[PDB]
């Protein structure tokens, strides 16, 4: 089956970076695999089909007179109703899996755009930021051994501030590339377009699916029988039934169940992407209180003004998911205690000797 | 078969950490594989089905007159009983494997939530704890060579306590990150929600399965025959049997055996998850006696107060399964001898020379 | 076939330890694989079955009139004997492989209990014992170079006993952890329960198999023909044979051969597990004579008193199978010469220079 | 299926170099895989064909009289219309997949020419250029430690220009192989021929496909029935139907859908290659402003004159895609800040201490 | 097929030791694979069987009247000859592959006993012997550098014997563990029992196969036709043929060829195992002449007395196959020149400088 190859290349399972949101991953998985699951269920295994169209041939017909009967109607699904001569065609019945696979291949386009048009630049930017930030750490670790003996023999404030103010006017304190780079990117407005188009494309795809199920479906839904004609051409000069009646389709139940499953999964899926859109309409300040005290993280919370549709918002949202990898997963995450000061000076007097790590 | 692909991705077989309990693994395996096993057994291999519905056509009928007979009833399972005109439908018979596969895919949702919503944070926390603990060991191994010559030439107490009390007021004795981190996590209450929801979801799934087997099953259980009608439409203007009687279904035995197997496995499975729930309702203190003497493990047994529903309980339960990997599998596990003191001083006088290992 | 997957996970082929007895391995292999072998032989390859039920339809019947004949009896195996109206059913014939696979999955439960409820604790205990014993060796090898020059220039007894008695009152001679650990385990009585239940479970399983072959089998054993009825319902208003006679089953020979094979293999298998049970009813003292002279092995033979149902007996039995791995496979195994003394002093005078090994 | 082998060798997935453009990759993928996808869909899985030609045999015909009827027309598709005697043949119907596979194998020829006639020379040239450029870096890194102490204690201009002008008249400043090599290649005109032929070949292939669908298709598009003759030879001395009427083809819907899919994909594909052609008609100067200040990159922007059809244009286009691999992905990409000076001297005073990297 | 699994586990392809003789390997391979080869050839591929029993039904019989005819005789192979009423049964025809697979599984029992009851002890013994022998080499290599300068400046005999006689009364010359171990094993008589039983078991198996082919075969060998009866029960009250004549079996040629192949392979196989038995009835002294001069190998040839049925004979036979692995494959194998002395002293004067190897 081609489904094996599709799963082999499509949906088959830098160097540590998380570039895609978990909710985006979930919605991608459901929207991509569900058409494939309906594909596998409808035609294979469960319902051994054989001939999806079944007919009532007259008794006088031989073997492949009736074989022509049965084989000339599946490709010519047309209801010659007596009500003039409106041949109602039954193309949705033979087009169900075709539309399913077309929808499945259509669902993956936003992934293509998000993975080709935005991944390389974002990955390069995050590679630069991780390089500068681990350099920021190893240029700051050198302060924990300068503060193991001089930090002890002095009366608290005039060594917790005298060296801190000396470090304040010292190069290691500031991170100039950080503010300049963050400015040069926050003024940019290119990455938000990819996000908005990647969401709107799947939204309009869902709308098109709704229209497809509303127009071409919902009309032949309780009809399981139709009358065809064999002398719709040169057969007229023959002595047999003038109208081949009751071509019964066998997969009406599968038709109904796949239609209801498709409509239900998309009804339950729609609100999630709307929530994803609304995630970008506000500035996140859940933990802004602790970010304003740290030297490097002060700049992140400082540039919180104006309309929130900026590349800085997207960068921050993707950084919060990567703020706990192996090294940023530190006192930062441990700092759940200052969400409720001269006492903290002697508390961090001991903590600086506690963050020795290796 | 799609079962091959499902087994290829679903249920197919950090860096050493055990994140899932063995009993959870067993219940997951049974609840996930058993629907698949019934799926494979019911339709394939064992019972070569052919046509699951069999009918008694009149003798005058030709080949595909009777083929229409046999093919127009499987999709139209309706009992036109003479008792007005209550068409009892037989949709459970054709919906058995559909419900089976839906239940199989439904069973895996709690695994999804437990593996996406809690695994990364817990794995990061355990990575931090293992890093700090192997550092705690290699900052404590340095005491076994300071105690190879000074430990020998003194009269026992005033070198088994004089150096120990000197080590007591020494930095290597205490583990400040341990108490601060353990506090910052024991006050948290986020991880227990994932556990309780992961259990309650499978519980309500089992309840829904019971309701499904109670309402839609247990009604057509001894019925193997029903009468259908062919002139339920435009067939009325034909000269044949007015009522097509005795559409006999062939898979009644498979129906019964799969129903009984499903109900029995879930009856035998229910109490295990209840036991898993009750595991979190009490504080485990089986070996608390030996934990109170060790320096680092004293804090673990010290914070045993109040209601036991805390993230600390879950962390401890997952740590006891990981307390014997390669290094914590040491004197700790060997210390099965103090579960029944100045003599132990000369016993551990020899033991400190016995724990040289490399 | 599912048999491939079962062999892939079930029965498919620490770090050197032998945790399972060879006789237990043999009985497990025969009791687990034999149902699978009968499964593979009965239904596949050898006897191409086709339709296990064959019927004699009347000549007037068309193609699938007789197809309904043949397909409505396999699922409705009931003998409407003329002797009132005792419908004797033939469910064992269609339940043979179901009972076979149920028995196959049932046979593996004692393995599950023995591998989950006792393996981790026993493995940890043996890991501790091997660590302490190879330490016992490398703290005793240091005696073969102290005895290369002082051992030579003295008149035999007053250096073969003067140093030995000095070593007797020396720390390296005794192994305190050994006696204390052996006491703390010999007083325990938990591991013997797992052994007794693992044997009794397979014993009662064999008894249940005997009951199954005695009640449901041995009754339809020479019957290859039975008469069914088609008008056991709404067929009554039809003109055909009132009683469909001679539904002949084709797999009677396979039925008989599989029944005899199953009963014979279990008759030949029963005494082995009884022998395994009787192995624990006595204290093994075959080589106790050589164990009483060695320092560490003296304690093993010293605690031979009282009723033999103790965890010490099981530990000793599993140790005798592991006493010849790579290092305990030494002079111990070589000491087959003292099973038939001042001469041995000069014999071991040369042997201590012979056990230099590396 | 041979499709598996074709995918195994064709389209199946130096040392880091990117030799093919992403848009070229996309157009290659669509133009190569789409015929294969239509191949797999048309004949396999979806539409279980059986006999693509179906006929109406007379009732008196026996089994393989009508088998000869059905088998002697698929290979002899000829419409003996009464309108003299114009036998219209139906060879497109049996030639659809043959033409599909021929087109699929034809599409890959431009890839063959582009991969054999231009890849080795271009790869060697880029290997030489990467060797000389990483040498250019490691002969320029030596300037960041000569400027760590002498760079500090002087009044800005007379050390930011005195050493720079001394470095200006110093060997490390210039890259003689660069200008000489770039001249020796920019005067060459061999590589542009491969590009233009690789595009024009697929263009004329698309034109030929359009002609094929315009002449041999679009004529038998609504015809599903034709009359053949059996006595078109030695059958004339037989008593049967003089003209075998109504040979109905079953795959008309597949014919129509594959034709429309092929024409639509090529209509949507045509403009992309035209855009690729127009990419080479202009000189790219988007970031020429920053290239004119750098020493080595000044020569790249200096030779921008005359008609743009040169090998230098192709080399530059393939270099811009490779300008961000691991080392050229540096301050170059970071230099997004000078696209909107004595202040920059003190800004780069700090930046030279910021580009220490390892 | 189960043959794939059997080959996967049975016959599918310490740490260098050769524990099984090549002739034993050959006879095992032929005796184990030949039944499997006949199994694969008889039923699969070559002769597409279908129905191994074929019957002549009367013309009036319908489809599955004759299907009952054909299906009720394969399981009821009984010749109702007119000669009273001796029903000759034809069970060998349906029991051929059953007996084949039983014989195949029976052939492997001697391998089981030889691999479980003797392999561990022999492997441990050879591990000890290889450890002591490579120690014997590296305690003897030290003589080739003591004899590089003192060996040169002396008049031959009084340094080729003066040091040799000094080495003669030196510890390195003798190997005490060798004579003591060899005595302790040569007096033992346990391993020869395993060899004799492993040969006698296959001998009696071959005798049983001969009896099986002599009694149950050779009687129905030219009979291809037999007459059965359908009214051997409740069929008597029916109007049809009183005796169903000429049930012709189709696999008589396969029967004959498999019987002849089986008897021929065992006739050609019998003498080899007799030769293997006779191998142990004599003491091998082909190269005893060179063994009596070497120090360690003198003891091997010294204990050649009495009846040859001893464990020492088996140990020597398995050692001669392992005497050329990597180190014993040395001058030993090179010493093919002393099978046809003061001249050899100056020949080995140069040879000791020639055996420097690394």
């Amino acid at each position: 089956s081609l489904a094996h190859t599709a799963a082999e290349y499509m949906l088959s399972d830098l160097k540590g970076l998380r570039l895609e949101l978990p909710l985006d991953r979930i919605v991608k998985f459901v929207a991509v695999g569900s058409p494939l699951l309906l594909m596998s269920l409808a035609f294979a295994q469960e319902f051994s089909s054989g001939s999806p169209i079944s007919c009532f041939s007259p008794s006088n017909f031989s073997i492949r007179q009736a074989a022509y009967v049965d084989s000339s109607c599946w490709d010519s699904l047309l209801h010659h109703k007596q009500d003039q001569d409106k041949m109602k065609s039954l193309w949705p019945h033979k087009a169900l899996p075709y539309s399913l696979l077309a929808l499945a291949l259509l669902m993956y386009l936003p992934v293509l755009l998000w993975q080709y048009a935005a991944v390389p630049a974002l990955s390069s930017d995050l590679l630069f930021i991780i390089s500068e930030l681990d350099k920021s750490y190893n240029r700051s670790i050198r302060l924990v051994q300068h503060m193991l003996k001089i930090r002890q023999k002095s009366s608290d404030p005039y060594v917790f501030w005298n060296e801190l103010e000396k470090a304040r006017k010292e190069r290691y304190f500031e991170f100039p590339l950080l503010e300049r780079y963050l400015a040069c990117k926050q003024r940019s407005h290119s990455l938000v377009a990819t996000y908005l188009l990647r969401n709107s494309l799947l939204l309009i795809f869902t709308s098109a699916t709704y229209l497809y199920l509303g127009h071409f479906h919902l009309d032949v839904f309780f009809q399981e029988e139709f009358s065809c004609s064999i002398k719709t051409g040169l057969l007229s000069d023959e002595t047999h039934v003038p109208n081949l009646i009751t071509c019964r389709l066998t997969s009406l139940s599968i038709f109904q169940i796949v239609s209801l499953s498709s409509v239900a999964i998309y009804t339950i899926l729609v609100p999630v992407i709307i929530y994803n859109l609304t995630r970008l309409c506000r500035w996140d300040k859940r933990l802004l209180s602790v970010y304003e005290m740290l030297p490097a993280f002060d700049l992140l919370s400082r540039k919180m003004l104006g309309c929130p549709i900026n590349d800085l918002n997207v960068i921050l949202l993707f950084l919060r998911a990567n703020i706990s990898e192996l090294i940023s997963f530190s006192w930062l995450s441990v700092l759940c205690v200052l969400k409720d000061h001269n006492i903290d000076t002697v508390v961090d007097f001991m903590t600086l000797l506690a963050g020795l790590e290796p």
